[PDB]
């Protein structure tokens, strides 16, 4: 096996590829249409989904950029937002690109509050979406909540212009005594259980020791992240305060004393908590010693993809 060939394990797993499909359609749109479409999606979603407040540390890291935009005239505020959507090369776009996803999301969270209040230039009153934009919004509004929030996150992350990396502080791992242990029907594999339990405890230093030196983690609709340095950085930047709720799985032999394990269940992001349960598969390829050579995390097409 190579990392790129391991991508093919459990090929019956039907991923929600409508998500990258919809992001590709979104990316073609006029910048003003991109901003208006997300405004409309965000307003409707907020009627039933409450977004968690951005962390204090995140907001502090975004404060100077938010103040710069708040100080602009309305025309310049709209232009700054269009620059981000267009991935234009500007100082603000380079600052934005240096940020972790959570800082980018917190930035837009605060601009959305200020736009609702009228302190930052809002989407024009009675703005009508382009033909392509109206259809992209219709697609988004027809998706399950877990797919909707993934489209919005991916759209936000893709903005700005690419390097110095700015991320939230890493909260210390959960005290041992208060930690939960997951149970998975059909899976007792210590590596898989330790994966779930250490991620639920934000214990990234214990988690990274489960990998081979050349091992990779593949997040939903992303290329594999390869090697302990890159995987640990990903954990520390993006993987704080998740709740993994694995349900059931299957354990099979693979080539050369390797083991392949597929688990299905749900994950909660701290942005939505129990309000959005994303249907997830984990696909593990373990070496004979039980180290992770490859683990993929897939957003599933529907609840019918759960085992
Ligand atoms: C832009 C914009 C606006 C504001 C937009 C805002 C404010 C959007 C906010 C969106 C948010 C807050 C979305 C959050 C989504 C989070 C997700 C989808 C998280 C998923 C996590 C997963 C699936 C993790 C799974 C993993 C597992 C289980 C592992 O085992 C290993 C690690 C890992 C792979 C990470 C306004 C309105 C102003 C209009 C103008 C433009
Ligand atoms: N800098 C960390 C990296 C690490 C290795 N293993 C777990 N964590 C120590 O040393």
């Amino acid at each position: 096996f190579t990392i790129d060939s391991a991508r093919g394990i459990f090929p019956n797993t039907l991923a929600a590829d409508v998500v990258p499909a919809t992001i590709a359609r979104f990316s073609q749109l006029n910048a003003e249409d991109q901003l208006a479409l997300i405004w409309f999606a965000y307003l409707e979603m907020g009627k039933t989904l409450t977004i968690a407040a951005p962390g204090a540390a995140s907001m502090q890291l975004a404060e100077n950029a938010l103040k710069e935009i708040q100080a602009m005239g309305p025309l310049q505020q709209t232009q700054a937002m269009c620059d981000l959507a267009n991935r234009a090369d500007t100082p603000l776009c380079r600052t934005y690109a240096s940020w972790s996803p959570n800082i980018k999301l917190g930035f837009w969270y605060r601009l959305g509050e200020l736009m609702e209040q009228g302190f930052v230039a809002p989407i024009p009153a009675g703005y009508q979406l382009s033909a392509n934009a109206n259809a992209v919004l219709a697609t988004i509004q027809g998706l399950e909540s877990g797919q909707q929030i993934t489209v919005l996150r991916n759209a936000v992350v893709d903005m700005g212009f690419t390097g110095k990396r700015i991320a939230e502080p890493v909260v210390p791992p959960q005290d041992t005594a208060s930690r939960t242990k997951v149970s998975i029907e059909g899976v007792t594999n210590a590596t898989v259980l330790n994966w779930m339990d250490n991620l639920n405890a934000n214990d990234f230093d214990t988690l990274i020791e489960l990998f081979t030196s050349d091992g990779a983690l593949q997040p939903p609709f992303q290329r594999p992240i390869v090697g302990k340095e890159n995987v640990l950085r990903f954990f520390r930047e993006e993987c704080q305060n998740l709740k993994l709720i694995p349900e059931r799985g299957v354990t099979e032999p693979a080539e050369d004393g390797f083991t392949q394990i597929k688990v299905t269940g749900k994950v909660q992001t701290p942005w939505f908590g129990g309000n959005v349960g994303m249907n997830i598969a984990w696909r593990f390829l373990l070496n004979p010693e039980g180290k992770i050579f490859f683990v993929a995390i897939d957003l599933l097409a529907s609840p019918k993809e759960l085992l």
